[PDB]
């Protein structure tokens, strides 16, 4: 897979962010994770975590997987990087997202993220507390 440039338009919630990609505004849904909705436990902490990570970044990148690049709602499906660090993985490692929505052929980073979730669980962080 390949990282491509994007710039932040606006933080949305833990697992969605509005980015400009190839010069066009798009909402991106992070592959392979699920954060709690803003009204559920840890939803505001997940939203705040992502917001900080993308707002503080000097460089945002998006990396598509092998399969579908847009979902049924027109959201881009990608792994999102903030100064080289994957947001999807960071949320999982902190117990602020669960590995989820693992669809065959868009699942390159599945084992990297399950490894993070196992560590978050062992430490009883957040969702796993
Ligand atoms: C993360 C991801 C979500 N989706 C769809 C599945 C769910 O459909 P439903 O809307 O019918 O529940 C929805 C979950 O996204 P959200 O967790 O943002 O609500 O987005 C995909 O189709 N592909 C994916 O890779
Ligand atoms: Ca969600």
């Amino acid at each position: 897979l390949h990282k491509e440039p994007a710039t932040l338009i606006k933080a949305i919630d833990g697992d969605t962010v509005k980015l400009m990609y190839k010069g066009q505004p798009m909402t991106f849904r992070e592959l392979l994770v699920d954060t709690p909705e803003f009204n559920e436990k840890y939803g505001p902490e997940a939203s705040a975590f992502t917001k900080k990570m993308v707002e503080n970044a000097k460089k945002i990148e998006v990396e598509f997987d092998k399969g579908q690049r847009t979902d049924k709602y027109g959201r881009g499906l990608a792994y999102i990087y903030a100064d080289g660090k994957m947001v999807n993985e960071a949320l999982v490692r902190q117990g602020l997202a669960k590995v989820a929505y693992v669809y065959k052929g868009n699942n390159t980073h599945e084992q990297l993220l399950r490894k993070a979730e196992a560590q978050a669980k062992k430490e009883k962080l957040n969702i796993w507390s």
